[PDB]
């Protein structure tokens, strides 16, 4: 189950097609599980500016083999609901916090 934030094993190009919606707000995040670097996460977010659009920002979510997941070496989180969940009021690296999570429409 794609538990909201969690979607699985999404490629980039299934995630970019459901984040690249026009009708997305800036904040629109997602954490997609990289098949292509295994032992990684990535969290994706849904950027808008008035001048590139809305762009889509790839944030890398590094394993700590004894601690977790972060995506910046600075706030570590021991699971993904507790990274998404503080990154969501303190965006700390991102430009954006995490407002809402990408719609799926299946």
């Amino acid at each position: 189950q794609a538990e909201e934030w969690y979607f699985g094993k999404i490629t980039r190009r299934e995630s970019e097609r459901l984040l690249l919606n026009p009708e997305n707000p800036r904040g629109t995040f997602l954490v997609r599980e990289s098949e292509t670097t295994k032992g990684a996460y990535c969290l994706s977010v849904s950027d808008f500016d008035n001048a590139k659009g809305l762009n889509v920002k790839h944030y890398k979510i590094r394993k700590l083999d004894s601690g977790g997941f972060y995506i910046t070496s600075r706030t570590q989180f021991s699971s993904l609901q507790q990274l998404v969940a503080y990154y969501s009021k303190h965006a700390d690296g991102l430009c954006h916090r995490l407002t809402n999570v990408c719609p799926t429409s299946k």
